């Protein structure tokens, strides 16, 4: 069933601060489609190094390749239709919490090499582009076929939500958790392409 939020989902969102959905798409056909079209989009440079050589400004703190998707002839319908669907989840997000009130979505495609990784953080934050926080919910869906137990790139997730989990970025595994306090990393890589794409809900 495409309906995430129950009675006890809900409420381990709320307590543990994370969620996580395997077998989202369950298409392979899919996923295969989705895979090769983020693995073009690097092939094709369409990608840029977050990290970018100035000082604390390197691959020490984030070593993924990354493309901004604006979101409402193309090359990417299959990630399209995966940002759809995380679309819906949105959706519920505003149905099921009433006071919720999405306002806008923030879209990532990321790529990680062979060594690549990205230190501790939490993905919200404050500037002057906006009056209020940005980036209340991170969902994060993962392309990554056949990732065995030693291929490292896990995500580190750390269960402190006002210890930790290494979440493994199989492929079609939708990871969310809630974005102003739950801290996590990116282990480092032992193989490439990671691929994984990311929508956060502001
Ligand atoms: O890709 C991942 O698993 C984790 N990504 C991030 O934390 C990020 O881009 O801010
Ligand atoms: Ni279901
Ligand atoms: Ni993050």
């Amino acid at each position: 069933s495409m309906k995430i939020f129950n009675k006890e989902s809900l409420n381990q969102l709320e307590k543990k601060g994370y969620l996580i959905i395997d077998n989202f798409l369950n298409d392979l056909n899919k996923i295969n489609l989705i895979y090769d079209e983020s693995y073009n989009q690097f092939k094709e440079n369409k990608l840029i190094e977050a990290g970018m050589t100035d000082k604390w400004k390197d691959k020490s703190i984030r070593g993924d390749y990354i493309q901004w998707i604006h979101r409402d002839s193309s090359t990417i319908r299959n990630i399209n239709y995966l940002l759809d669907k995380l679309d819906l989840i949105k959706n519920e997000f505003d149905n099921v919490i009433p006071n919720f009130n999405s306002i806008k979505t923030q879209t990532q495609l990321a790529v990680y090499l062979n060594g690549g990784r990205y230190i501790k953080h939490r993905d919200s934050f404050y500037s002057s582009e906006s009056l209020t926080i940005s980036r209340r919910i991170t969902m994060i869906y993962y392309v990554n076929k056949d990732w065995k137990k030693g291929d490292g790139g896990e995500l580190r997730l750390y269960t402190n939500n006002p210890e930790f989990i290494d979440i493994e970025p199989i492929a079609d595994r939708l990871l969310i958790f809630l974005s102003p306090f739950l801290e996590h990393e990116v282990l480092q890589c032992n193989f490439e392409p990671r691929i994984a794409i990311t929508t956060w809900i502001y």
